[PDB]
């Protein structure tokens, strides 16, 4: 049985270090925002409210795990605060993601009523309600969902813990069933199965709208080729028809190309409607050079936006994943600890490598947004240069 305060140092020591870390690439997260104006959006307002909670994992929850690490004698329900004050940080950051996650969806599969639907003055106030609701649930054991009324009395008096003192242990005040049912399954297991499901409708409905305009790019190059090789009026006008169908469900220096190419069509149209063929399918043939000037400019575009949005879709869940993957491990601990009381208790060691891995967390979406975001990372450049 080594001494208790060497391995303890090294605990204290890792931890101090990833609070330093937390805080400044946080603390850079939320000066990026504030300076530029092209990272002023609602998605980057969650952002900054979950580099919020990671600088409070620096400030607040860090010291507090350091401190009940050591079993001091307190006040229980003190003692409940200092314990649980992490959780409020962890609800607050689970409902950052589901809301950046949202917001990404919102994007792509109604652009058009986006900006009008979410708004900064909107995100401000579920950003606040949702802080609310994260001391709720985060502090829902200081409304009585505790252990103080049962306390180790022979692990008090052994310490030389005061009357109405116990040693500040977090598994002595704060219930499993509470750790397991409440916070695991239904506030942190349940958010991150939304939002996997809405990453998958984000990345379900860009591949559908990516090929839904290869579809219509087809379908005007095929036409064009069917009027070219057409032999009488009624081909030429069967192929036209559905050009301006999808010419129309295509525009859904923009508006003049396709107020062109519809025009092109209609002239073409009328030809073939007064069984002038010839004429017709030269009409037609006028198509392509609005097409090249600029329905394919439109293309290319409307393909490289979605593309972004693909990517910044990764780039989000990426940040959600790497959460689950720095949470999951002391989860799955205190479901063995719960659910499996003929096992032994996982090792000191594990303990201290599932604790510390979960405030790892807080140091790596800094890290996310400059190796994935130009935006950010050229202005954590700038801010460090300056
Ligand atoms: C908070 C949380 C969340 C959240 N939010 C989500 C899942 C699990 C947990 C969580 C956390 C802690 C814990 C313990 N400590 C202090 C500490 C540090 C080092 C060593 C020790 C020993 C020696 C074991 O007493 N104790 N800090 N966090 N313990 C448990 N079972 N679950
Ligand atoms: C906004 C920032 C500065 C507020 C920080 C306040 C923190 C550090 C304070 C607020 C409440 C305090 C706790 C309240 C009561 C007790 C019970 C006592 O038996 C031991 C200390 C302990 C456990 C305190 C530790 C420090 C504490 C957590
Ligand atoms: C910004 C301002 C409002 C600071 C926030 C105040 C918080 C940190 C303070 C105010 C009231 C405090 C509580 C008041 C009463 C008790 C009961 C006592 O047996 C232990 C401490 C405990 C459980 C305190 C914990 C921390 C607490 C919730
Ligand atoms: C999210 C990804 C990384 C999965 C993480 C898997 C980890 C958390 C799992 C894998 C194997 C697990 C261990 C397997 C067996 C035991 C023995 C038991 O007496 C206490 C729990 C303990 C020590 C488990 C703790 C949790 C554990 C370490
Ligand atoms: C989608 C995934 C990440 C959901 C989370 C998986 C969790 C809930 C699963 C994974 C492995 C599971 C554990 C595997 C083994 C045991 C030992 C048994 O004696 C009691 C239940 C217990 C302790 C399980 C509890 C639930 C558990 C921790
Ligand atoms: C830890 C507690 C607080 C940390 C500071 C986080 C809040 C301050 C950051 C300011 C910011 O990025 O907002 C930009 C908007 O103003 C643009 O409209
Ligand atoms: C959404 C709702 C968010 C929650 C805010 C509103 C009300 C919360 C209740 C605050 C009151 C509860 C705090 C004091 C307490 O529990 O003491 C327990 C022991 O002293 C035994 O009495
Ligand atoms: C998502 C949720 C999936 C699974 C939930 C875990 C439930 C696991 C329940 C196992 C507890 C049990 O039956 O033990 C009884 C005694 O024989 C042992 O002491
Ligand atoms: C880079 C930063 C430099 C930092 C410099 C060194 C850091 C550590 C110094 C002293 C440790 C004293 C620890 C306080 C007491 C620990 C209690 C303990 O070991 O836990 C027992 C408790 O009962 C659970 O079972
Ligand atoms: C911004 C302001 C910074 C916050 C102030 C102090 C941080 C460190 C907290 C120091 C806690 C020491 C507790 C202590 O000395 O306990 C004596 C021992 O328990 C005998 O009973
Ligand atoms: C914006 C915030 C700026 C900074 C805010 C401060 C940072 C927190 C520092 C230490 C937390 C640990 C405090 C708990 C110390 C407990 C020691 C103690 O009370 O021991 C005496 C005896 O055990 C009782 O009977
Ligand atoms: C305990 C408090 C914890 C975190 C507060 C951090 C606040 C979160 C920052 C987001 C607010 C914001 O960006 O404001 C949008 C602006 O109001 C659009 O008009
Ligand atoms: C979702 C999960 C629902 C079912 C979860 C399992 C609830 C029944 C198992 C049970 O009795 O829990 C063991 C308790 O922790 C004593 O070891
Ligand atoms: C775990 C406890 C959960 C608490 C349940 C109670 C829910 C209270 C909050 C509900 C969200 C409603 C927000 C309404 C604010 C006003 C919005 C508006 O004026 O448009
Ligand atoms: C997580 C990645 C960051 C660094 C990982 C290192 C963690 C060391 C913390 C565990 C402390 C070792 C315990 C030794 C002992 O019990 O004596
Ligand atoms: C994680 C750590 C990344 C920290 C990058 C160093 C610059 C921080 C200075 C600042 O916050 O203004
Ligand atoms: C510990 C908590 C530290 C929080 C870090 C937040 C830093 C980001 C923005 C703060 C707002 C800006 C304050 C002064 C602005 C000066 C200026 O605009 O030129
Ligand atoms: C920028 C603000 C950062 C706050 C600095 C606080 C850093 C101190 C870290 C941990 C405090 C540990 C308290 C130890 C508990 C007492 C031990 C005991 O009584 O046995
Ligand atoms: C849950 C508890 C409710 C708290 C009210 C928070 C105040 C926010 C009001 C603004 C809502 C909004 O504009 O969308
Ligand atoms: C419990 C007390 C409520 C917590 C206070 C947090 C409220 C608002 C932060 C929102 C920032 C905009
Ligand atoms: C809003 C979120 C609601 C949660 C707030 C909890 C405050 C806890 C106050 C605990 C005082 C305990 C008094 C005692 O029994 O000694
Ligand atoms: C346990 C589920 C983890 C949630 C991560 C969400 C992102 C997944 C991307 C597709
Ligand atoms: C590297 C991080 C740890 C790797 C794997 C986790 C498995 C540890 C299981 C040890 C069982 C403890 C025991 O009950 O004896
Ligand atoms: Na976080």
């Amino acid at each position: 049985g080594a001494p208790p305060i060497m391995g303890s140092s090294v605990y204290i020591t890792v931890e101090l270090a990833i609070a330093v870390l937390a805080i400044l690439g946080n603390v850079l997260v939320c000066w990026a925002v504030w300076l530029n104006s092209n990272l002023q959006n609602v998605t980057n307002y969650f952002v900054v409210s979950l580099a919020a909670a990671d600088i409070l994992v620096g400030v607040l929850a860090i010291p507090f795990a350091i401190t009940i690490s050591t079993g001091f004698c307190a006040a229980c329900h003190g003692c409940l605060f200092i314990a649980c004050f992490v959780l409020v940080l962890a609800q607050s950051s689970i409902f950052s993601l589901l809301a950046i996650a949202i917001d990404r969806y919102i994007a792509i599969a109604i652009p058009l009523r986006y900006n009008g639907l979410v708004t900064g003055t909107r995100a401000a106030g579920i950003i606040a309600i949702c802080w609310v609701l994260s001391f709720a649930i985060g502090l829902t054991p200081m409304l009585g969902w505790n252990n103080c009324g049962q306390p180790k009395e022979g692990k008090a008096h052994s310490q030389g813990c005061g009357e109405g003192q116990v040693a500040c242990l977090f598994e002595d005040v704060v219930p499993m069933n509470y750790m397991v049912y409440f916070n695991f399954f239904a506030c942190v297991l349940v958010p991150l199965l939304l939002m996997l499901g809405v990453y998958l409708r984000i990345f379900a409905a860009a591949r559908r709208q990516l090929a839904d305009l290869e579809d219509n790019w087809e379908t005007l190059n095929d036409n064009l080729k069917v009027i070219e090789k057409a032999d009488n009026a009624a081909q030429v006008k069967d192929a036209l028809t559905k050009m301006r169908a999808a010419a129309l469900d295509a525009q859904k220096d923009f508006r003049h190309g396709f107020d062109i190419l519809v025009g092109q069509i209609d002239d073409a149209l009328k030809l073939a409607n007064e069984g002038k063929v010839k004429e017709a399918q030269a009409a037609a043939e006028q198509l392509k050079t609005t097409r090249n000037a600029y329905i394919q400019k439109y293309l290319e575009r409307a393909r490289s936006t979605l593309q972004k949005e693909v990517h910044a879709a990764k780039s989000a869940a990426i940040i959600a994943g790497l959460f689950a993957l720095c949470w999951l491990p002391l989860h799955i601990i205190n479901c063995f600890t719960f659910f499996c009381p003929d096992c032994s208790h996982a090792p000191l060691w594990l303990m201290y490598l599932a604790i510390v891995l979960s405030h790892t967390n807080s140091v790596v979406n800094p890290f996310i947004y400059a190796y994935r975001i130009r935006e950010f990372r050229q202005t954590f450049r700038k801010i460090i240069r300056s």
